[PDB]
C-alpha cells in the first residue's frame, strides 16, 4: 500500500445500541460476541482527502481510521472516558427505537469535554416498520438537533443505518454513506512532535524471543528507535528496540499515530493499560489545584469535603474537594487556564457556586487517596460512581500538582484561602462608660486571649476593642457608649468580622481583620 495517516475515531453509546456490530459492519464494507469490557480496536483504509495532504510525513495516499469501540455498560464508564482521550471525532450510537438513553447522555458530556467533533448514528433501523419508518427518523433526527442545540456539536450530522438487520443473516445498511461522511468530517489537529513524549498503552504482551511489546496511541511529541521511555507504573526506564506500524517497521513516530513498541522484557501484567513517556517528565502528585466547571446535567451540588471519583488523565482515583473562588474584587477577572496566581487571595466556599451572577472562574483542592502520575495541565473530571441521571459532576485543568507528601506542611501555606467569619453575641452589663461586659458568642474554646485587640461592633454603632475574659469577656469603647446604649426589653447586640485563613494564617493561632 501507499503512505498513510492514522486518525482515531471512537464509538460510544448506551448498553446495547450496536457499537460493536457497527464497528465490525464498518470494517467489512470498506459472529456476535457478548458485551464489551475494554476498548476494542479495528480499522479500515480510505483514499486520503485532498485537504489532509498537509499532514502526511507508489500507491495513492490513504487515510487509516482506527475504530476505538468503547464499552457501554454503566459500570465501565471509567474506560469510556479513557477512550475519549485518544480520539479526534466520536460516533455516538443511538438505538433508534429508544433515543437518548442514560449512557448516551454521559457519553455526549464526555464528548464535549474531550473530542472536537461529533457524529450521531441512528442504528437498529430494521426494527422500524416501513410504513412509519421514514416519518420516525425525522422525529429522532430533530430530537437530536434539539439535544445538541446547547452544546458545541450544534450542527453535527445525524446518519441512519442498520449495522445488523434482523436480530442475532442479512446485509448491513447505510454503511457506505457513513464511511463517506466520516471522511468528509474528520479534522486533524496540528500534529506537532515537539514537546514531551506521551503515549497511552492499550495492550502489553511478551514475545518469548524479543522482549515485551506495548501497542498504544501517541498523545504528545515524537519517538525514534534507540530512545528510552519511562514506564512509571514500574518505575523503570527501558530502551526502544523495535517499532512497527501498518505492518512495516519504522524508525520514528509522531502524535496521532498508533503503533507498537518493543522493549526489553518485563512482566506485561504489571502494566495492563497506562501511560509511558519521556523520562522524568510526568510528575506524581498527592494533591493538586485544579480549575472547576460544573456539568449541567448533574442534578446536585458540589460540596467541599465530599468525595468524588477523579480522572486525572487516564487514571481515576478518589479525592476530597475544597472549593474556592476569586477575591470578590475579581469576579470579572479573566479566567486563567494555564497557570495559577499565588499573589492573590481566595474566598473559601463550602459549595460550588452554580447560578448574584457567579464568578468567571472557580477552583478546588483535590486531595487524592493515592498518588497519581500524570502530565502537567492535563484534564480532570469528577463524578459520583459508587440513578438515571448524569453521574459526571465537573471537569477542569490540573493547574498545579503538589508532589511533596507533606504539601499540607511544606507548601499549602502559600495558598491564601480565607474563610469569612461573622459571629453574633449579646451584651450583659456595662462596668463603665467605656467598659462593657458582653458575652454569649464564643464557644467552650474560650481562648479569648486570641482576640485581645480585635475590633468589634455593637448594634448601637460604636467600635469596641476586645479586652480580656471574665468568666464572658470585657470590651473597651474609646468613643464612649452611646446614649442609646446607656439606656439599655431592648438588648443592643454585638458583631465580629474576622477572616480565617485555612492554611496561610493557619501556621498561627490568631485570625486577620484588615
Ligand atoms: N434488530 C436489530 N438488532 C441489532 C441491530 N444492530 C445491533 N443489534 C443488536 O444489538 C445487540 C447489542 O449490540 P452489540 O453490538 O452486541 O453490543 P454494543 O452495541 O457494542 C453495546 P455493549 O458493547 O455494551 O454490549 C446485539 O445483540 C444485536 O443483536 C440491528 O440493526 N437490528
Ligand atoms: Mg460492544
Amino acid at each position: 500500500a501507499g503512505r498513510r495517516v492514522n486518525v482515531n475515531v471512537g464509538v460510544l453509546g448506551h448498553i446495547d445500541s450496536g457499537k460493536t456490530a457497527l464497528a465490525r459492519a464498518l470494517s467489512t464494507t470498506a459472529r456476535e460476541r457478548g458485551i464489551t469490557l475494554d476498548l476494542g480496536f479495528s480499522c479500515f483504509s480510505v483514499p486520503l482527502p485532498a485537504r489532509l495532504r498537509s499532514s502526511l510525513p507508489p500507491g495513492e495516499p490513504l487515510l487509516q481510521v482506527t475504530l476505538v469501540d468503547c464499552p457501554g455498560h454503566a459500570s465501565l464508564i471509567r474506560t469510556i472516558i479513557g477512550g475519549a482521550q485518544i480520539i479526534d471525532l466520536m460516533m455516538l450510537v443511538i438505538d433508534v427505537t429508544k433515543g437518548m438513553q442514560t449512557q448516551s447522555a454521559e457519553c455526549l458530556v464526555i464528548g464535549q469535554i474531550a473530542c472536537q467533533k461529533l457524529v450521531v448514528v441512528l442504528n437498529k433501523i430494521d426494527l422500524l416498520p416501513e410504513g412509519k419508518r421514514q416519518a420516525a427518523i425525522d422525529k429522532m433526527t430533530k430530537k437530536m438537533q434539539k439535544t445538541l442545540e446547547n452544546t458545541k456539536f450544534r450542527g453535527a450530522p445525524i446518519i441512519p443505518v442498520a449495522a445488523k438487520p434482523g436480530g442475532p443473516t442479512e446485509a448491513p445498511q447505510g454503511i457506505p454513506e457513513l464511511i463517506e461522511l466520516l471522511t468528509s468530517q474528520i479534522s486533524i489537529p496540528t500534529r506537532d512532535p515537539s514537546g514531551p513524549f506521551l503515549m497511552s498503552v492499550d495492550h502489553c504482551f511478551s514475545i518469548k524471543g524479543q522482549g515485551t511489546v506495548m501497542t498504544g496511541t501517541i498523545l504528545s511529541g515524537s519517538i525514534s528507535l534507540g530512545d528510552s521511555v519511562e514506564i512509571p507504573a514500574l518505575k523503570v526506564v527501558k530502551k526502544v528496540k523495535s517499532m512497527q506500524m501498518f505492518h512495516m517497521p519504522i524508525t520514528s513516530a509522531m502524535q496521532g499515530d498508533r503503533l507498537g513498541i518493543c522493549v526489553t522484557q518485563f512482566d506485561p501484567k504489571l502494566l495492563e493499560r497506562g501511560l509511558v513517556c519521556a523520562p522524568e517528565s510526568l510528575h506524581t502528585v498527592h494533591a493538586a489545584l485544579i480549575s472547576v466547571e460544573k456539568i449541567p446535567y448533574f442534578r446536585g451540588p458540589l460540596q467541599t469535603k465530599a468525595k468524588f471519583h477523579i480522572t486525572v488523565g487516564h487514571e481515576t482515583v478518589m479525592g476530597r474537594l475544597m472549593f474556592f473562588s476569586p477575591a470578590p474584587d475579581n469576579f470579572d477577572q479573566e479566567p486563567i487556564l494555564d497557570s495559577f496566581n499565588f499573589s492573590q487571595e481566595y474566598l473559601f466556599q463550602e459549595q460550588y457556586l452554580s447560578k448574584g451572577h457567579c464568578p468567571r472562574q472557580q477552583w478546588a483542592l483535590v486531595e487524592f487517596e493515592k498518588p497519581v502520575t500524570c502530565p502537567r495541565l492535563c484534564l480532570v473530571i469528577g463524578s459520583r460512581l459508587d440513578t438515571n441521571t448524569c453521574r459526571l459532576a465537573f471537569h477542569g485543568i490540573l493547574l498545579h500538582g503538589l508532589e511533596d507528601r507533606n504539601y499540607a506542611d511544606s507548601f499549602l501555606p502559600r495558598l491564601k484561602v480565607y474563610k469569612l467569619k461573622h459571629k453574633h453575641g449579646l451584651v450583659e452589663r456595662a462596668m463603665d462608660d467605656y467598659s462593657v461586659i458582653g458575652r454569649s458568642l464564643f464557644k467552650k474554646e474560650t481562648n479569648i486571649q486570641l482576640f485581645v485587640g480585635l475590633k468589634v461592633h455593637l448594634s448601637t454603632g460604636e467600635l469596641g476593642i476586645i479586652d480580656s475574659a471574665f468568666g464572658k469577656f470585657k470590651i473597651h469603647i474609646p468613643g464612649g457608649l452611646s446614649p442609646e446604649s446607656k439606656k439599655i426589653e431592648p438588648s443592643q447586640h454585638v458583631v465580629l468580622s474576622l477572616t480565617f485563613k485555612r492554611y496561610v494564617f493557619d501556621t498561627h493561632k490568631r485570625m486577620v481583620q484588615s
